[PDB]
């Protein structure tokens, strides 16, 4: 165990403070609690697994930038991509749900590019082979 | 914004620090930070009253329904995505009575509440 | 290039240059010309021949099916739409086989052989 | 009825004649006839007015859009599926437009107008 020391603004703060009244004790221990149980989700998939995966995020198709980014990936890599559902949340946003399948380790490290590259919302929710 | 001091174990520690080198998070802090947002959005009940979308899926053997996607993962089991929109309240609402039903596996709610 | 004369009615005349509108077909020889060459196409990809196809219907253990989509169009009907992959035979059969249940109206099979 | 006349090249017609023995086809006239008959079945003119949905399908390498599903058919080409809803004319207007851009590849749409 290591104490370490994170910067919050002033408003996630009071979001975290006012939960805990709902739930906690102390930051410390609210912090804790909040991470951990969203971290559980969030395991590494080893290579060699197989499954798919619901890859699910939003993004303006306003911009050609993004949207031609978010469109070269894909293609790039079709081969974890079983079919794609798009839908337009509001003028600019177009909320999109990529089913993938493959090699677990392959398809996270596949959606953990996308979450990161005007994506908002990304949401990866792996189902391993079982 | 403020800084906090807190004490995390080795095994915390290092599913934040795998799951950081995934998503490209320079530091602990900002890593935290938005998992910390990001936590809060989805345990937070939605308000009977604002207005959104939402994405359910889950895995097994109306009015808030805007389409909803079948894909066979296997000869037994189907996934089956289904887009959602409404009030916030009831769209939760739908979703958790969904995701405790029979069968009804893998069970998961993203919600997306107007801008 | 040969001249073929043929008596057609007209009022499947007045939908052909309605549709030669829409397109730009330049004269009736350019729209007829163009029509009988996707139909022969799509008459030579009929059993062997792989690819996909589009099942949509309106409606009330051998899967060729990729996903399948389903809107709701009102509260009594649903729009299903099924992406089809396999052969072009079985995947015509297993098409004809939906078409015929009770229930299922507005059946089409577009199919889309390996090209 | 009118006697109308076109300009057919010999490979087609070769491709036509042949397709005439399999169906029945007494002569070229009948088989153009049919074939032009069934095809332009699904192609009646949508009237602006009118409402319904539709499905537009179709090949790649006014909010008229409920969804849009997206396969990837082989390493290049893309098959897309688009449910429309609004004024059918409109539709069908936005679908020959789509149909009409370079790249768009069997596309087909599928109108469905509202019912009872």
């Amino acid at each position: 165990m290591q104490r370490v020391t994170i910067t919050l603004d002033d408003d996630l703060l009071e979001t975290l403070d006012s939960l805990s009244q709902r739930r906690y004790n102390n930051r410390s221990e609210a912090i804790r609690d909040i991470l951990r149980s969203a971290l559980a989700q969030e395991a590494t998939q080893q290579h060699g697994t197989q499954g798919f995966a619901v890859l699910s995020y939003v993004y303006e198709h306003e911009k050609r930038d993004l949207a031609s980014r978010i469109v070269s990936t894909q293609h790039h890599h079709h081969d974890l991509s079983v079919a794609t559902l798009h839908v337009h949340i509001n003028h600019d946003d177009c909320l999109e749900i990529a089913v993938l399948k493959g090699d677990m380790g392959d398809v996270q490290h596949f959606a953990d590019d996308v979450i990161a590259q005007g994506v908002r919302h990304g949401h990866l929710q792996c189902l391993p082979k079982e």
